[PDB]
């Protein structure tokens, strides 16, 4: 679920999601090249990251909606039974904690015309 990612953005860091809707090579829609730094790697795996959740059956990473709980700055997964939810918030708590841990250069904001972004 889209909402519960951002929201789970701000749970684990101080930066909201609007920070990271064009960041680097991949954070944002879409993505290509090489990431850029840290932070765009966290991105990079976030989207190989739907992109298997794609290959659960009946699943589908904007609409499907998981369970989990933030007790600032922690957040937990609480599904196990399904399998969509479980690797869905999975995916979206690793990239929210990676986030949050990783450095933010303003430089690389928006540079998805520059040559790193092949
Ligand atoms: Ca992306």
């Amino acid at each position: 679920n889209l909402i519960q990612f951002k929201n789970m953005i701000q749970c684990a860091g101080t930066r909201p999601w609007t920070a990271y809707v064009n960041y680097g090579c991949y954070c944002g829609k879409g993505g290509s090249g090489t990431p850029v730094d840290e932070l765009d790697r966290c991105c990079y795996t976030h989207d190989n990251c739907y992109n298997e959740a794609e290959k659960i059956p009946g699943c589908n990473p904007n609409i499907k909606t998981y369970s989990y709980t933030c007790t600032e700055p922690n957040l937990t997964c609480t599904d196990t039974a399904d399998t969509c939810a479980r690797f869905l918030c999975n995916c979206d708590r690793t990239a929210a904690i990676c986030f949050a841990s990783a450095p933010y250069n303003s430089n690389n904001v928006m540079i998805s015309s520059s040559t790193n972004c092949q």
